[PDB]
């Protein structure tokens, strides 16, 4: 282990993650990081920070999208970050450190052995938050989630006695802390080492992505809406079909500010070859070119899959960040379109908007699998979109006026009557929506006392998380703003 502590030229880069909001204050940083060089030094880092009485918070790839790592006034970030080299072994098994990065985990897992793990796209991304999170990708809808693929999790947990140690869990050893660590979210029930998988599924072999823009300088009310109709009403019906479940579609609804709305859509057979294109033409042809909605010229380019998977794996830029989450189960209503057309086209003076956007992910299929309902803790299987409000920018300056347009927006989109007066402002869980996605925490779900229910649903899934928390980490050790309550 190194001590990154604030004599060490390291800790200012070091006490911060991807999002560069956090820490808000330097009285909220941690006092010092301890960079593991391997997993056998997770627990003596572990039981020094907290034999001091010293508070840790865990970081792998650091890209959480709130303070939970950050914010940890004078405390110790635990950091896996180092412990990045995938075990493929000659029998297809696989064990994923923590620290391991999504694409940096998919040239190995490829290479090694063909295979790959279904979640996401942006490179930079470490496996130890997003795995245990529920992470998805571009292949999700043909191989589900991340977590529908583990069968083990090494985790260091801290006893009634306060000792750490390392454990292993699967379907026979504490199988509720397994199943907590197939979706709870991190930095919950102690610090995740490495990710087994007895199986995972054979990479592609060729993709095709497909482009389709749209000029904000035409879209009107109604051709927003006709869009919003056109894409929604896809993966609410043909889009639930196995011959589709290798076709993945973001549709990227901007700012008006941004000049053009931009769908992306990655396409294979469900063999991962490209064989036959006909759902993909199909798909696209619902999405008329100009030369009432029209697009520009629609291309289409065939890759092979790791090289597909490159191209797509940015990560944007360092910057801040706020996000929110919504599951749909259904096409958009009418009020839904109008509502977020009026805030994509909001001017709010003084503040860039242009790297704004609500992004409307293909969802379902292979997730969509309610056998995982009792042995996972993603309790959302019945979506058909999934949601990401996005706003980005540079300036600490300009935080207020970014969180106030992503705010009001989710809450007018999700306000009375398409949701109930108690619920009013979030995608609550029921006919038309299942809440909201751990992995794009929103602390501005804390303001409703039923944000456990946004995330796990309304059933038993939190109180069980609280059984968890109760039995692995009986002295809440482990917590941040959105953790199980104990
Ligand atoms: C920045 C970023 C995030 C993305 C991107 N694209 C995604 C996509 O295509 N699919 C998704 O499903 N999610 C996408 N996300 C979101 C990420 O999935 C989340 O941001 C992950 O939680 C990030 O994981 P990681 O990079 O490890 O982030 P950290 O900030 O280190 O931790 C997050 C969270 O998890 C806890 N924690 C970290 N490490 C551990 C371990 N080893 N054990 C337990 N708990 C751990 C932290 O406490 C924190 O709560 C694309 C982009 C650009």
């Amino acid at each position: 282990t190194l001590d990154v502590s604030r004599q060490d030229p390291r800790y200012n880069t070091l006490k911060h993650g991807f999002n560069l909001r956090w820490p808000s204050t330097d009285a909220q940083a941690a006092g010092r990081i301890a960079l593991c060089e391997k997993a056998d030094d997770v627990a003596p880092a572990l039981q020094h920070i907290i034999d001091t009485g010293m508070r840790p918070t865990v970081r792998s790839g650091g890209h959480c999208y709130e303070d939970f790592v950050s914010n940890n006034p004078d405390g110790a970030i635990v950091d896996l970050s180092l412990l990045n080299a995938p075990e493929v072994r000659a029998d297809g098994t696989v064990r994923i450190p923590a620290g391991t990065q999504n694409w940096n985990g998919y040239l190995e897992l490829y290479k090694r052995h063909n295979l790959t793990l279904p979640g996401g796209s942006c490179y930079s991304v470490g496996a130890g938050g997003h795995i245990c999170g529920g992470g998805y990708g571009l292949l999700s809808r043909l191989q589900g989630l991340t977590v529908d693929w583990l069968s083990a999790v090494d985790i260091v947990t801290v006893d009634r006695q306060g000792r750490a140690a390392p454990r292993t869990v699967d379907a026979t050893r504490d199988p509720e802390l397994f199943r907590a660590c197939r979706g709870a979210g991190g930095g919950n029930f102690g610090i995740i080492t490495a990710y087994t998988f007895a199986r995972l599924p054979e990479a592609p072999r060729e993709v095709a992505l497909a482009t389709v823009a749209f000029d904000w300088a035409a879209m009107t009310p109604e051709r927003f809406a006709e869009l919003l109709r056109l894409y929604g009403e896809y993966w609410e019906t043909r889009g639930k079909d196995p011959d589709t479940w290798g076709m993945f579609s973001l549709l990227k609804l901007t700012h008006r500010s941004a000049g053009q709305i931009v769908m992306l859509t990655q396409f294979c057979n469900p063999d991962g070859t490209c064989r036959d294109l006909s759902v993909l033409n199909d798909f696209l042809a619902r999405f008329r070119a100009c030369a009432l909605l029209c697009s520009k010229p629609h291309t289409v380019v065939r890759y092979d899959w790791l090289t597909a998977t490159q191209t797509v794996n940015g990560s944007g830029p360092n910057q801040r960040g706020k996000y929110k989450s919504a599951y749909m189960k259904r096409g958009f209503t009418a009020r839904e379109a109008q509502r977020i057309y009026t805030h994509l086209t909001r001017t709010v003076p003084g503040i860039d908007l242009s790297q704004s956007l609500l992004q409307v992910d293909s969802y379902g299929g292979a997730v969509n699998k309610t056998e995982r309902i009792a042995d996972t803790a993603v309790p959302q299987r019945a979506s058909v979109m999934k949601l990401q409000y996005q706003t980005y920018w540079t300036s600490a300056a300009d935080d207020a006026g970014h969180l106030r347009w992503i705010g009001d927006f989710y809450r007018d989109v999700y306000g009375t009557p398409d949701v109930s007066a108690p619920h009013a402002g979030t995608p609550y869980p029921g006919d038309r929506y299942e809440g909201c996605y751990i992995n794009y925490p929103d602390v501005d779900m804390l303001a409703y006392p039923f944000w456990p229910q946004l995330y796990y649903g309304d059933g038993d899934l939190y109180a069980f998380l609280q059984r968890v928390k109760r039995r692995y980490d009986p002295n809440n050790i482990f917590h941040h703003a959105m953790s199980v309550r104990p």
